[PDB]
């Protein structure tokens, strides 16, 4: 079924947290990108890391939730690619700090199952946060 | 004519640098968001500042070319909106550190004008090479 189908579900799962169920969502092998530096993955903001799998998706969706609010201002879909237009709203676990970042989620689906995720987001504020 | 075609117009004209031109392509009025951190607009990166007109729009084009290249891996268009994804990779005028920014740029289209341009990067990156 559609691509923006596939993503709405993606987002209600997100919402719901159940990390074993939002990665059911996702392809086998996974193309995972994130607008951080390269030196900086699995630094001070922890879940900023590569990932390959389903598994690693899971992992992920249970690490943000131990280390809070978001809101989706719209859903570009064209084809296979959506992109995911919100703003997160967290707190950080550690230092206490609250912060915003906007984000834009560049999502590929085949199949009905999404094959990548790519984060483009205000890692500078994030960081700050940490 | 099309929210496409609009588009690959402005980044043509974007690469070819010439900001009155540039800023030709913009309504009046523009929506003008960026994914850096409120406290940081007007810092230490130069451009980060918030924008409201055509004219603002040129200013920021003057001034990322004083203070390099750039690749677009996709052109998503949903309607009125587009996001282009791509990578900045210049190098900082003042500390000389060369950078590599992911950037996922949204863009609305109304009567051939850009009325919304709304960046989200690696605000980290580019950060740290200021
Ligand atoms: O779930 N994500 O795609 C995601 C990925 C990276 C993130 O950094 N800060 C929030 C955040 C969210
Ligand atoms: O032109 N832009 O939309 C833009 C806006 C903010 C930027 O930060 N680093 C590169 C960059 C480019």
């Amino acid at each position: 079924v559609s691509t923006r189908e596939t993503v709405n579900e993606l987002l209600r799962r997100i919402a719901a947290g159940d990390p074993g169920r939002i990665a059911e969502l996702y392809a086998e092998e996974v193309s995972w990108k994130l607008s951080w530096p390269a030196g900086d993955h699995m630094g001070v903001v922890p879940w900023i890391q590569q990932r390959s799998t389903r598994a690693g998706v899971e992992e992920h969706f249970r690490l943000i939730a131990d280390h809070s609010s978001a809101e989706v201002f719209s859903v570009l879909v064209d084809g296979a690619d959506a992109v995911v237009l919100g703003e997160l709203r967290n707190t950080a676990g550690p230092t206490g700090r609250s912060y915003e970042a906007p984000f834009a989620l560049h999502l590929t689906v085949e199949n009905g199952l999404v094959t990548r995720h790519h984060v483009y987001e205000d890692s500078l504020a994030v960081f700050r946060a940490f």
